[PDB]
C-alpha cells in the first residue's frame, strides 16, 4: 500500500520500461464498458489511467458503450420497444433517445472524469466531421431477412482527420453512432467499433473491459480459460462460443489481422486493470495474436 | 429567377465581391436559434449558408441553444419544475437534461445538417478539451442572492484550440455547456456566450439569428428599425426595449468592445437570412459598429 | 435596377453553392481575350470577377495574347509583315514586339486591374524560371511542312513550380511565350496553349472567352442552345462550325479528353460572364465535358 | 588562357573564402546598367556571374533599368518630347513605353541570358503581386514645384514577399515601376529604387556598375578619385557632384544609413566586374562604410 | 519481487501520475558520477533509467565527468603532473588526455549503454558545433594562484542547437570540454557545467548522483541533515562547507536561481536513483528551490 | 600573389562555376587521412576546403581514420599485439584504445580545426544513434578463417538520420566505429566505411585523400598512370595490385558501381587537393566512373 520501501517501487516502475518502450507514440483503442462504467472507483480510475497513458507519450483511443443506459432511458420516457425477433430493433425514435444517452450523457460523464487531469478528452461521434460512416445491418433466424432497425457497422474510417485529433495530445472519446452513405445515423456496436477504428488507426493495441475474467473456449468449465490465443483457432472457435463474445471475438479477429498486433480482453472489474495489462506481465485476461498454420493449431 | 435576366444575376453575384473579400480568411460566429431551428425549410436553408462559407475561405464558428427543446424533456420526462420568479432554477438534475438535449440532441441535428453538404460541422462544448470555462453566475430577483442554479457566463476561452478546428476546414458547433472552476458543467446563455467565443477568437463578425426584424428605437411603430447603429449610441437605447432584446443588444455591445469590429442582429426567419446580411448590402437586421 | 427583392437575392446566392463547392481550393484555367481586352468596362469587370474566385478559395489561371494589340505596335514601328500562305511570318523583329505587347503591355493591364483588389496578379512567360518550354511549330502551305517564323506550342510545363504560385495566393498572369529547348523564345497560341497549361496542371474547368454568342449546329435560333455537348458530338460538328471558332473548340477538345473535367466557351461580350458561367447555367455558351 | 600552374589557381580560389563566408545566405542588390547591357561580352559574364552567386548559396537581387533603349523606341514611335527643365515629362503615353522597354524587352533580356545556366531568374515590377509601391516625384527645375511627369521614388517594399522568391532559389528581375497609393504606376530611377529594395531586404551588400572607375570629388587626375568613404563625407561632395553621379551617390547614401552594411560603386566596363569587387581583395572600387569611421 | 500482487504492483504505477505529468515534454539534465559510473548494476540501471524517461515524453539530457579515469590514464601514460598546491596543472599534454578519455571513452560508455535500448543516446562535447564556449578559469589558493591551466567555466550555450537534438528524440550525452574565445579547449567542472546547460535549456529539474545520501548542514552531523532548502538559506551556507560539495552546490544555485524550478541532490549508490527522485515520494537527497 | 592581375584571378573563379553548379545542394564524402593529418598546413587547408565547401551550398561530410595514431598509443600505453598473418588482431582492450584515439583524439584535432571558421564541425560515430551499424568481417591469409578481432564492414547507414545534420548546415566528421547487432562495437576500415555512407547519403562525389599521384594500373611503370579510369575495366587490376591500393580501389567501385556518379582518388600531399579536384580542371589524381 504505502509502507512498501522505496527501492520495491523503483523495481516495478523499472519493469514497465520495456512496455512504455513498446508502447511510446503508438496508438491504444481502449473499448470501455461494464462494471468499468457503473463502479465510480473504477471508472476514476480508468480515467486516471488514459491520462497516465496520454503522460508517456502514449495515443488512447476511447470507444465506449450504453445499453442499460439506453434502456433506462426508454423506459423513463416510456417507450414500448418493438422485438421483431430476440432484439430489440432500434426503430428512428429509438436512435434518437440512443445518441441522446450515449453522446449527450454517457461520453460526457467519461470526457469530464479525463479532463480533471487536463485538456485531454474530447467526445466525437461518426457525425463529427464524417470521421468514420456506417453500413446498415440486419439479423438472421433464417431467412435473416429481419430488418433490426437503425443498425449498423462501421464502414469506412477518416483515420487522417482521427491520427490528428492524437496529435494535438487529445484523447478522442468515440460515441459508436454513424451515419451511412445516405446520411442515417445508424447505432454501432461498441465493440466491433472499436476493433474497426483500431485497425483503421493502425493501433498498436486494442483492450476490451469485460465483466469476465477471460475468453473460455467452453464457457461452463472454467478450466477452458485461455490466457492467449491465435488467429486461425479462434476462427475455427467463433461458430461454436457464446453470443456474448462473439462481437468481443470478431472485433478482435478483425483486428490483429486487420494489422493490430494483438487484442486483449481483460477484467473491467479490476482497479486500474488497463495500467496492470499493459505495465506488468500478469497473465491476466486474454491476448490475441495473428497466427495461422496448422502448427498454430497443433501448438 | 429563371425568368430573371442575365444581367442581373450578374449584379448580385458580383456584388459580393466587396464582402467575400472582407470575410475571406476571418472568422465569423453565428448564433443559431428560433424560427431558424424550427422551420425545416429554413434550417436546412442555414446548414447550406454555412457551406457556403465555408466553401469560400471562410471561417464560420456556429453557437446554438434550446430552452424550448430543454422543457419540452424536461416535461416529457417528467421532471417538475422548482421555480423562482420567472426563473427555471436549473438543478443539478436539469442540468444534466440540458445538456443532454443541447450536445446529444439539438447540436446533432446541427451537425448532419451542415455535414450534408461535406465533413465540416463537428459539435462541442467547454467540456471537450476545456475549450472554455464558466463561472457562476445569479439574476436579479429580490436584492440579487439568488443561486437560479447551474447556470454561469463565459469565463476563460482556448482561443488557440479553437482556431486549430476552423484550421483543419471544420465548423465547430458549440453546445453552450461549460465547467467551472471546480469542474462542475454549467449552461450558459448561447447570446452571450456566442459573444464571448466571438472576442476570444478575434472574429470579423458576429450574428445573431432572431425572430425581429430589428432594433426598435420606437416600439411598435415599425418606420424605426435602424438600418445600422453604433457603440455608445446602443447604450443610450439600451433601456427602452424590452428583457428579450437585452441579451442581444448587450452581446453585441461586450463583441464590438472586445474587438469585434461588428455585431448583427438579423431576421432568422428569413430564408438564407444569412447570405442575404453578408453578401447583400441590404441589412436584414441591424449593425453595430465601434463608434468613437 | 435595385427593386429586387431581398428574397430574390438569396435565391441567387444560395443557388451558387453547389459550384462553389465544386470549384473550392481548385485550378481555373482562363483564356482571357477578345473585346473583354477593348471594352474599359467588361476588362474591369474580369478583372473583379478573377478577384472573385480568389477571394472564395478558388485558383484562377490566366492565359492572355495579342493580335490586335501586335499587328497594331507593328503598323506604329512600320513593320511589314512578310506573309507566305496566309501566314504573317513570325521574322526576330517580330518575336521581339510580340514580347514587348503581350508582357509589357496587355499583361500589365490585366495585372494592375486585378491588383486593385489585392497582391494577387503576377504576370510571367516561359522564359521566367523556365516555367515551361516551347517546341517549334510546323506548318504546311501548299505541298508540305514549311517554317512560319518564330512559332511554338507550349510543351514542357513545371506543373509544381505553377501550383506553388496559386498556392501562395497568386494569381498567373500568363504570357503566352517560351523559351526553346535551347532557349529561344517563341509566340505561342494562347488558345492552344491555354488548354495546354489547363491539363498540365489539372485544372477542373477551362473557361475561354470568345466574341461570339454561340456555338452552332446552323441559327433557326431554337437550337442554339448547346448549353453543353460532349466530347463526341463535338468531334463530328468540328468539320461544320464556323472559321473564326474552330480553335476554341480545338483547344476544349484538347483539354477534356486530356483529363480536364470541364471546358467552357463563354461569350466574353457578356459583362461578368465568368460569374455567370461558373454559378448559374443561363445561357452563356457552351460545357464540354467527357462522353462519346 | 591556361599555363596557370594548378597551386594557384587553388590559392586563388582559397582566398574568396572569407567572402564567401561573409556573404552566404545574404542577400546582394546588384544595379545593372551602362556599358554591361551594352556589350555582349559583358553581359554574358555578367549573367553567369549572377549563377555563380547563386550557386555559393548568396542571394542576389537583379535590379536594371532603361533610357537609351526607352528613348530610342520613343523615337522609332516618333513620340517627342515636351522639356520642362532639361528633363522630359513622363506623360502617360511615354510611361507605356517606358514600362513595355524595360519590362518586355530589357529584363527579358537578363532574364533569359541569367536562365541560361538554370531556372533562375524572374522578372518582376513593383505592379506584380506589389512587390513595392512609388510616390510621385518632382525635381526643382528654377523654384521647386514642376511636375515631371509620371516619375516617382520607391515608397513602400514588400520585403516578405520578395525574400520569398529569394528563398526559392530565383533570382529576381527588377523592373523599376510601381504603383502609387491612388493605383497610378510610375517610372523610377534605377539607382534610388535598387538602394531601396537594398534596405527593405536587409541585403549585406549594394553593388552598382558604372562606366566610371571610381568617385572623383572633383575632375582631373590622381588623388580624389577615392576608393573608401564615408556618411557625411558624401553628404558634404553632394552639391558638388555633376548629375551624372548625384542619384547614383545617394542611393549609396540611402542605403548604407539605411541599414545596409556597405555599398560598392565599382565599374561596369570590366569583365566579370562582380567576381572581382565580392571574391578578390583589389577592389578597384568606391566603397561607402559606415558614417562614422573616419568621421 | 516478483511475488508482488497485481493492485499492489498497480498502485505504485498509478502513484506516478502527478510527476509524470510534470515533466512530460519538459528537459531535465542529469549530471552522472561516482559510484553510478562505477559499479557495473548502477549504470546498466542509469542507462534504463534515461531509456525509461526518452519513453514517457521527457526530454533527458546526461552531463557526465571523469577525473578517477583520467587520473588512471595520466598514470598508464606516465605523465608527472605538475601540480600548484591543491591542483594538478592542466597542461597542454594534460587536456588531450582528459578530453580523449572523456569522450572517447567515459562517454562512450554510457551511450552504448543507453543506446543498447534505442538509437537515443548521442554523445558530444562544447566543441561539436560548438554547443557551448568557455570562458578560462583561475582558482586562487591563498590569495592568489593565477591559472592552474586550460580549466573553465561553461560561458554561453547554444540551448538553440541543444534543444533541436532533444527533439529529434535524442539523448545528449555531454562531455563538460569547450573551447575558448580563441578556440584553445578547455576542460570544465561536471557539476557546474551541468548547472549551466540546466539553466540554459529551461530544464524542469537538475539531478546530480552523489556517493552520499545528502547536504550536510554540520558536516557528519548526520541525524539532521537537509531534506529541503532555498537559494538564501543555500547560498548563506556556503562559506561554511567543505570543498567536496561546493560545486554540487554552486552548480544548484546557480541553476535554481537561472531559472531551473528545482535541483536535486540524491544519492547514486542507490539502484534506479533516477527513477525513485522522479516518480516516488520519497523525501531523500535535498531538493534546492527558489522560493517566493 | 598579389602580383597576380585581376582579370586573371576572376577567370579562375568564373571557370568553377560549371563545378559550383554541379555540387551545389549536393553530398560530398570526403576519406581523410595520410600527410593530410600529418602535416600541419596541409590540414589546416583541409579545414579550410570543408568551410568553402560548406559556405557554397555544399553539403560535406568527412570521414577520417587513425592507424598510426592508434599504433603510437598501443606502444605509450605498453600493449603487446597478438598478430594473425600480419594482424593486430583488434581485442576488445585494443578496440577501447582505437576507438579513444579515432574518436576522442583524432577527430576532435579535425572538428576545431574546422570550426575555426564557424558552427560546422560534429563528431560522430557509427554508435551515436546507431547512426551506421557494423558486420563482423574477417580477413583471409589463404585461409579465410582468421577472426583478426573486432574488426567489420559498415553493414546498414541512417542515410535520413544524417542527411538531417547536412540539413542543419552541420559538416559531420565521422570515426569510423560502429555497432555489432548485439552492440559490440567494431572498428571499420576508414576507406571502405567512407563508401558505404557515400552510397547511402547519394553522394555526388566520394574523394579519397592518398600519398600518391594516382591509380597506376599494374606495378612500377610512371607510363602507366590513368587519368580516368571506370568500373569493370578497374577490377579487372584488383588481383594485380599493391595492398596500399586494394581497399582504396575496392572502396571506389562499391562507390560508382553503387550509385554514386564518380570517385576520385587524389593525391594528399598537395596544399588545397580538395579545391584543386572540384574547381579546377585539373587532370590531377585519377577518377572513376560508371561503366557497364
Ligand atoms: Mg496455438
Ligand atoms: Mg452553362
Ligand atoms: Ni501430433
Amino acid at each position: 500500500i504505502e509502507a512498501l520501501p522505496t527501492h520495491i517501487k523503483a523495481q516495478v516502475l523499472a519493469e514497465a520500461l520495456p512496455w512504455l518502450k513498446q508502447l511510446h507514440g503508438k496508438v491504444v483503442v481502449v473499448k470501455y464498458g461494464g462494471n468499468a462504467m457503473t463502479d465510480d472507483t473504477l471508472r476514476r480510475a480508468f480515467a486516471a489511467d488514459m491520462a497516465f497513458l496520454r503522460n508517456c507519450g502514449i495515443h488512447p483511443v476511447v470507444v465506449h458503450g450504453g445499453g442499460p443506459q439506453i434502456t433506462a432511458m426508454l423506459r423513463r420516457l416510456g417507450i414500448e420497444g418493438d422485438f421483431k425477433g430476440g432484439f430489440r430493433v432500434t426503430t428512428p425514435e429509438v436512435l434518437d433517445v440512443a445518441r441522446m444517452v450515449l453522446f449527450g450523457q454517457v461520453g460526457r460523464e467519461l470526457v469530464n472524469l479525463i479532463n480533471a487531469h487536463g485538456p485531454y478528452a474530447v467526445g466525437i461521434t461518426g457525425e463529427d466531421a464524417q470521421l468514420f460512416t456506417a453500413v446498415r445491418r440486419s439479423v438472421t433466424v433464417d431467412g435473416v431477412a429481419t430488418d433490426i432497425g437503425l443498425v449498423g457497422d462501421v464502414d469506412q474510417v477518416n483515420t487522417a482527420a482521427m491520427l490528428d485529433l492524437v496529435a494535438a495530445g487529445r484523447i478522442p472519446v468515440v460515441s459508436t453512432l454513424a451515419p451511412d452513405a445516405d446520411g442515417v445515423v445508424h447505432n454501432i456496436n461498441a465493440d466491433t467499433a472499436a476493433a474497426a477504428v483500431a485497425e483503421a488507426l493502425g493501433a498498436e493495441k486494442l483492450l476490451m473491459l469485460t465483466d469476465i475474467d477471460g475468453l473460455y473456449t467452453r464457457w461452463p468449465d472454467r478450466d477452458s480459460l485461455v490466457s492467449e490465443i491465435d488467429t486461425g483457432t479462434l476462427a475455427q472457435l467463433l461458430p461454436t462460443l457464446e453470443l456474448g463474445m462473439v462481437p468481443k471475438v470478431e472485433a478482435c479477429l478483425r483486428a490483429v489481422i486487420g494489422g493490430v498486433p494483438s487484442a486483449h480482453i481483460i477484467d473491467g472489474r479490476v482497479t486500474h486493470c488497463v495500467l496492470v495489462e499493459l505495465f506488468t506481465d500478469a497473465g491476466t485476461g486474454t491476448k490475441v495474436v495473428r497466427g495461422e498454420g496448422h502448427h498454430h493449431h497443433h501448438h
